[PDB]
């Protein structure tokens, strides 16, 4: 249902994209969300869904909105609005200048450095699985690697045990993509409940896994209190078990209905980087967004403080103002503008992780499956919210062509 137009909101810019459900879901979540950049569509445009909130349709405004900070704060940044009132992960929630002595200690524990650490068992796990799978024919993609090979990681990064995934899964997936039966603060409130004894015992006895690392942090060279190390490692935690799950499953689903730009990178395997970056753009998943600090005219669109605006991440590379034929994958592509890791001071930094964590994939699994196509007759389903993913992805292939390594 549609919350009643606030008297501010222009009813020329009326535009009820409903985030979690988009009318054209069927096509394909990417190509749901794009009808925001059809031709009769404004820049900005208010939507009467999930409360009533704008949305900025093109990346210019969204690169602009995330750039400044003092008018559009990440205090509140998910919507609907009770959602964003109980977002308090660091440093997302926080604003610079605060939020940055934050970063900080979090790139020490998914930063550069810690990945060049992680390489081997990163390149070992996507191989064990895949390999194991290799002869069987047949998989199902989200939850025999998506889900395990970037969770599994993520696990052994927190020293955390792999049996506590379903659970800890299910509460992410509510922050997200809610299925109704937990709001969002229900969910963190249960996230914390599981963070709040191991944050305490890893202060206590300090170990060299990611939760012992930030419990044990400094931040601008003062002690991290207890509640600032559960809200960073939750957010940790979101980003281990919701972000790259995802985006595997959406591009493997395209090399599965592409066999051309499979044999391209079975040609030419250097291209893998590049193939990453262009499929990081045209299948970019991500939706937050921030709040208005003060009255603002932005566009020539009057903002009101408190309003919230969805910045969608997702939408800069889609956009044919920055990317020419936007929904075709072009490996070749020259310059490959997004916003898929965000932009401005809270830039991804889960994104070198993330990088490796895909390049690793498309490397592995094409040099054992170069041939595969989605399952006869399967009807693949998308689903959207803050993170975007895919149903489910039944793959098979015969087991004849594949190799082992
Ligand atoms: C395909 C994978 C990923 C995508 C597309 C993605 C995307 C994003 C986006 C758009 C933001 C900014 C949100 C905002 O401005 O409100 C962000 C921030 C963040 N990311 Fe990622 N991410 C991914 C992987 C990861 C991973 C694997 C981790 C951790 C293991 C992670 C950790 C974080 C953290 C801690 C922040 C907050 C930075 C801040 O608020 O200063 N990310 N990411
Ligand atoms: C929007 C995000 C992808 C980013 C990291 C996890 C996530 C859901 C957040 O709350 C911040
Ligand atoms: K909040």
């Amino acid at each position: 249902n549609l919350a009643p137009l606030p008297p501010h909101v222009p009813e020329h810019l009326v535009f009820d994209f409903d985030m979690y459900n988009p009318s054209n879901l069927s096509a394909g979540v990417q190509e749901a969300w794009a009808v925001l950049q059809e031709s009769n569509v404004p820049d900005l445009v208010w939507t009467r869904c999930n409360g009533g909130h704008w949305i900025a349709t093109r990346g210019q405004l969204i690169r602009e909105a995330y750039e400044d900070y003092r008018h559009f704060s990440s205090e509140c940044p998910f919507i609907p609005r009770e959602a964003g009132e109980a977002y308090d992960f660091i440093p997302t929630s926080m604003d610079p200048p605060e939020q940055r002595q934050f970063r900080a200690l979090a790139n020490q524990v998914v930063g550069m450095p810690v990945v060049d650490k992680l390489e081997n068992r990163i390149q070992e796990l996507a191989c064990s699985l895949i390999e194991s799978l290799r002869p069987q024919g047949q998989c199902n993609f989200t939850e025999d690697y998506a889900e395990p090979f970037p969770i599994r990681i993520f696990m052994l990064l927190a020293g955390l045990p792999e049996e506590d995934i379903p659970h800890l899964k299910y509460l992410t997936d509510q922050m997200t993509r809610p299925d109704g039966s937990m709001t969002f603060a229900e969910a963190k409130e249960a996230l914390y409940d599981y963070l709040i004894p191991i944050i305490e015992q890893r202060r206590q006895k300090p170990g060299t896994d990611a939760i012992s690392i930030v419990a044990n942090g400094q931040v601008n060279g003062r002690p991290i209190t207890s509640d600032e190390a559960k809200r960073m490692c939750g957010l940790l935690l979101v980003g281990g078990l919701d972000t790259v799950v995802n985006f595997l499953s959406f591009s493997m689903e395209f090399l599965a209905k592409s066999p051309e730009h499979r044999q391209e990178l079975i040609e030419r395997p250097e291209r893998i980087p590049a193939a990453c970056e262009e499929l990081l753009r045209r299948f970019s998943l991500v939706a937050d967004g921030r709040i208005l600090t003060s009255d603002y005219e932005f566009h020539g669109v009057q903002l009101k403080k408190g309003d919230q605006i969805l910045l969608p991440q997702m939408l800069s590379g889609l956009d044919e103002r920055e990317n020419a034929c936007p929904m075709h994958v072009d490996f070749s592509r020259q310059k490959v503008s997004h916003t898929t890791f965000g932009h401005g001071s809270h830039l991804c930094l889960g994104q070198h992780l993330a990088r490796r964590e895909i390049i690793v994939t498309l490397k592995e699994w094409l040099t054992r499956i170069p041939d595969f196509s989605i399952a006869p007759g399967a009807q693949i389903q998308h689903k959207s919210g803050i993170v975007s993913g895919v149903q489910a992805l039944p793959l098979v292939w015969d087991p004849a062509t594949t190799k082992a390594v």
